[PDB]
């Protein structure tokens, strides 16, 4: 079946708990595989030790810039960037997992977890999974964001990996 992966998240060195994500490899296999491998770190790089660098209450929590830690970086297991696979899955509600980008066909490693229905991103960002467990952790992360995106605590993915 579809991969299940996890992110364990700290805020100022205090554990918040675990976010478990289903990756919809049935719909977006290339996009799912990138995220899966970045969670395991099996290519020699990935999300472990990196941060949620942009968090906006009543919108989303963004992470995945494991090279520059500020929204300008990241890379995929395929190369620097890869195409929008499809827009079949929609931003239907809280818990949706979707690729951050800098316009069409600029997926790398950055991603966001929605805390509301972000319907205006449909057709612009590739949705590739959702939160199976740990919305409480996501809401804690959200509570440390601000309107500007700047976080009030350092939010770190201390561990990550594949469950199945």
């Amino acid at each position: 079946g579809n991969p299940l992966v996890y992110l364990d998240v700290d805020a100022n060195g205090k554990p918040l708990g675990r976010v478990v994500l289903e990756l919809k490899a049935d719909v977006v296999p290339k996009t799912a595989e990138n995220f899966r491998a970045l969670c395991t770190g099996e290519k020699g790089f990935g999300y472990k030790g990196s941060t949620f660098h942009r968090v906006i209450p009543s919108f989303m929590c963004q992470a995945g810039d494991f090279t520059n830690h500020n929204g300008t970086g990241g890379k995929s297991i395929y190369g620097s960037r890869f195409p929008d696979e499809n827009f079949t899955l929609k931003h239907v509600g809280p818990g949706v997992l979707s690729m951050a980008n800098a316009g069409p066909n600029t997926n790398g490693s950055q991603f966001f977890i929605c805390t509301i229905k972000t319907d205006w991103l449909d057709g612009k960002h590739v949705v590739f999974g959702h939160v199976i467990e740990g919305m409480d952790v996501v809401k804690k992360i959200e509570s440390f964001g601000s309107k500007s995106g700047r976080t009030s605590k350092k939010i770190v993915i201390t561990d990550c990996g594949q469950l199945s």
